[PDB]
């Protein structure tokens, strides 16, 4: 298992504009298009992102291209962030994937806000961190996904996904 397979399980693949859990306009493998309520605004962002007139629909290849870009941007973002880099550096490989997963879903800023949990992961207090992470809107809003990520930080294995 690797980061791409992990995120492909959590996000799914849709080839037509769709609404995410929060109601935002999204496409492909979790690629957010706009927070704007307008479907037109969405279609416009899409064409800009692909370089073609897509009329709300893309190919598998196009989905994967946006995906490769998003994963790279997530990793680069952690590495440039002063609160995140040090945590990332401290972690083992599997746990690194779990932090990348969070950043991809909630953005750098969002993740950097989990001050206490970040401290705990740094200190390698797995159980304490799993419990703290669960006290969040995140856990209430996307519970099955949050649980998979949480278990990943907890155990340092891919068991939550070996199922899936």
């Amino acid at each position: 298992m690797n980061i791409f397979e992990m995120l492909r399980i959590d996000e799914g693949l849709r080839l037509k504009i769709y609404k995410d859990t929060e109601g935002y306009y999204t496409i492909g493998i979790g690629h957010l298009l706009t927070k704007s309520p307008s479907l037109n605004a969405a279609k416009s962002e899409l064409d800009k992102a692909i370089g073609r007139n897509c009329n709300g629909v893309i190919t598998k290849d196009e989905a994967e291209k946006l995906f490769n870009q998003d994963v790279d941007a997530a990793v680069r973002g952690i590495l440039r962030n002063a609160k995140l880099k040090p945590v990332y550096d401290s972690l083992d490989a599997v746990r690194r994937c779990a932090l990348i997963n969070m950043v991809f879903q909630m953005g750098e800023t969002g993740v950097a806000g989990f001050t206490n949990s970040l401290r705990m992961l740094q200190q390698k207090r797995w159980d304490e961190a799993a419990v703290n992470l669960a006290k969040s809107r995140w856990y209430n809003q996307t519970a099955n996904r949050a649980k998979r990520v949480i278990t990943t930080f907890r155990t340092g294995t891919w068991d939550a996904y070996k199922n899936l």
